[PDB]
């Protein structure tokens, strides 16, 4: 037996409270309806996937042995905190929720709730797609996201496969805050050493429904009654939380916010061939 | 037991990347309210139902046996992929989510959302319907889908009996991205070896509510323990993905969105009566 | 020993058959105003009615005067609403438009009130009436084309404000298919000891359709000591009403219900009774 | 041994009996406008009410002194809310018109505030009160028409605010039919050690009201112990309040609650207690 | 250490909460809207400073139950444990209300129509343990402008973190050194404090929200359910110092001003019955 703890941190698009974007971390930046047509979309408009590789106590000496031990993820015990905070009617640079001459309260934080959580032994299994396949991304050097194409490499004018299923469009969530949410999903595909549990509720003024508490365990097992198994002694947590947006009061342009997500996964010792 | 894995692109209506509408892969076309009526609703217009029939491994050397072997399907994993995608707040051509001065975002994929998957030993069958008797369809040779009075053959007088149940107008889903969703549902009353699970909730402007995870199955064993069992050594597996629409921005015309869905369906060797 | 029993029921929304001058709406109701019923009398292609059917299962008995005879049990059914996917168009025909008065958008789908039931008996489902308004003026056919609660309770005009509480006098068996309106008529609890019934509802008139639909369920059919409705003179009953949503017409605005055909699957056991 | 009652409680939505000069709304209330009780006194017909009775059942002991006594036990109800689908109407009298100005569309259906709660005891129901606004003015007749927190806990004027939290003397018992307002008395969680509600609500004026029937549901009244509620001087109490939406007028957009009769059967055994 | 039970060795508890929503007494010049909070605008915490009543705060009480040791030094005492309770709002009627006093008229702007009810963010939460419920503090704005007063009416996340003013935008994601004890009735704000899943190991918590300004409220109320406080291993919380903490939290919506269209909240008192059983533990 031993639990394993950790926090993940969101990484909406301005992943640190440092640089110019200092005062929106949690946020994503600004976001535009022509954003990506008019212009290049920026890293920082793009909601990512959060990931942490934890080292575990090395557990074979000789990993040349035909029997090895091994770490196996029975349960996980997860929650998103930081939820009371959305009831803020006073939030800054919000759109007021009142008529020409009054002075009332700001929109709260409501919309798109995109809510992803992950337990395995190695890194998660994404499959690539793009709601619009000639999504223009601005690039840099060294890279600060990767989209599918980066990998599947299609042709510019081939690139409207990627709206359908690209199996040349995969890749590992091996890096925190460099996978955008809208573009990379679960690869169902594969995943054979790794659980994950995700719900979405779309729309732009969608009320947020979110549950908390410490009574709940998600058991990690599978049919086999087995659960995941850690190579390299390492366990792997991802997860995602968009909980709604912000709409700015001057030209009623979002941003996307998101909020911390704590695990506690428990884990035994298992004999391997 | 054995696993078989495979996908099944969105039939939305332009059913390939290729052609003029090719940059709209994955969705249908646009559609007005007077289509259909101020001239001939387009093929490309009505989402279908994809399917695939996939050939298992040849079982049996003789099919005069009293007793052949077949493939059982006992669950399955189903998911639909890319949810992540529907957040996009900067879809191409779409209407503005703000005031007439304003440059805010635009409308996310909402509305429409008809989710369904089924698994059996054969073409899944199809009953037909009309919202409306009289719609306008267009015609080609070949035909890129068929319509439920193509079958039923009712004189155009009588094509009002389609709003209800038409007792001819049934079919096999045998053919990917040719039955449209708005005309053909399962046939409760036939189906006796496939299993299909649907969802629906209407509306234009209704929040999508979608799930993915890897660690639900699907029982596809029957109250008696048993499962579809595949004719000629074929499963057949069908799906149809509405997201919801995305609302052009000059004329507030819509289009369908869907996205492709994922099948891992398990199976065993069954022993039956021939 | 054992029998299973099919059919379907095709919605009775108020024109209830291809037929006559309404034929194109057949499975739509009437177009309804909010004046309707006062201004004008009320009319039944106006007001969505129950289906029912009854279905006539083998003979079982020879001599009826025997002391123990044999009756139909039903134990489980399998139930479900067909057409659900022609409920994404938004090219209705004369349907509201969705969009600026000044686009060419989609049209408004079908949308709004819900009234979902089914029901299964071995006798004529009962039913209990009421009225949301007392003084509701209904036409007046003969023979007649649907019956309203005071059609039985029979009350002085000044008492009907009663019917929008409970008259215990408004009772009726669901009798006669397309002719008990949804709006007038409910399940009658205090009855109902041979069938059974389900039923939901969502109301509004924007509200967003929400059905599912799949072979791989069942309802179980037997009550708390294991026995199902016992189908009296060898006849299977079956009662359902589906209201999926309203069309909202362009010109005016006023609204036609709008219903799908239902489908019933009901598995028999033979079971012996004292007479 | 074993007994079975039956009966229907009619809505108490204010105006209360289908006669008098409100006849013609009989299982609605009187028209609300925001400043009432402030305007003006609040009237009982303004304020929907709890329903309730008391069913006498066969009497069991000829001597209440008797250290073992027999009392009736109340195991499980059935209970149903009628006339549901008259929820669908879109013509209803006096009811705003929901279309544009020129149109002539269909009327406003009852929507809105849902509240629904069913009780079952072997006493009456004890409530606790409060106020939403401390200060709201209620009109006055002798005899009473109702009854409210403050005209048992007899607080001040300047102190009625303290009712807007916990007061422990606004208590009572549900004693009396269309007497005791939803808006200010609830069920005592804090007592009620011999019965047992079931309540729901969702506020808002224009929710889609959402509700159910059938008759193949049960609700089983044993505590954890296997003792359901013991029906004291072999009386059972049944309770309820159904407001199912609210109609809004034409002429000036106010509102009127609109409640539906619900009924119950309640099976009982006989159990010896000290 | 826990061992075994003790098999006079259960009790029964009872007690009201009432809300803290701002405004958390029927006294001063408040009074009126006690169980609701002060009005609140959009630019409020930015051109001026955010008001203790403008923040709906946490409500706890400990409840201190029998003692149960003598001797204090012994190597084996005894210890209540939570097994179950019931929890309850009450009042969920009094929402149905559309004559709100000076609520914004929601009909036409020459009518006479209802007032908006109580509707928007539901916010609801319980806890049971045996010792003060753990918290997180969090700002949905880093900067937000706080008023203070000594003594002090609320506690806010960055008194405890200390970040100097050019760090403060750490309070938008997990700042570890911002967590605190929910030991004070009526000030910890909701929305600055959350139950830390990190600790709480001895308490028991359950919460569930719903934003928005317009949704409808949704709640439900009985008398016949229960909340078993057992853990995994059978063991519900450990009353330390014989002392039982309950904590809740209960916005049900808000009310709109009809001058200005600004809002205030409002809350409703919740009930709790806890079962407890002696527990025999390893000093
Ligand atoms: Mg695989
Ligand atoms: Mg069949
Ligand atoms: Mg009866
Ligand atoms: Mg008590
Ligand atoms: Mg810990």
């Amino acid at each position: 037996t031993t639990e394993i703890e950790l926090w993940l941190e969101p990484r909406m698009g301005v992943n640190a409270p440092t640089g110019d974007r200092k005062e929106w971390y949690g946020y994503s930046e600004v976001i535009h309806h022509a954003d990506g047509y008019d212009n290049n979309l920026l890293s920082v408009q793009m909601p990512q996937y959060s990931c942490a590789r934890v080292q575990l106590p090395m557990l074979n000496t000789d990993m040349t042995c035909e029997t090895l031990m091994m770490w196996e993820a029975v349960s996980c015990k997860t929650e998103v905190v930081g939820i009371g905070s959305l009831i803020s009617v006073h939030l800054l640079e919000a759109k007021m929720e009142a008529g020409p001459n009054s002075d009332g309260p700001s929109r709260p934080i409501e919309g798109m709730n995109y809510h992803m959580f992950a337990v395995g032994g190695e890194p998660l299994d994404l499959q690539g797609i793009e709601s619009n396949g000639q999504t223009k991304y601005a690039t840099a050097i060294p890279a600060k996201s990767i989209h599918p194409n980066d990998i599947a490499k299609l042709p510019e004018e081939d690139k409207a496969q990627l709206q359908g299923l690209v199996p040349k469009a995969k890749a590992k969530l091996d890096k925190d805050g460099f996978y955008p949410v809208e573009e990379w999903s679960p690869d169902p595909s594969r995943n054979e050493n790794s659980r994950y549990y995700g719900s979405f509720v779309g729309g732009l003024q969608t009320p947020p429904n979110l549950q908390f508490t410490n009574a709940v365990s998600t058991v990690l097992l599978d049919e086999n009654g087995v659960g995941p198994l850690c190579k390299g002694d390492g366990l792997f947590v991802s997860c995602a939380d968009i909980c709604g947006v912000l709409v700015k009061a001057d030209n009623e342009a979002i941003r996307y916010r998101g909020l911390p997500r704590y695990f506690k996964v428990t884990l035994r010792k298992r004999a391997v061939k």
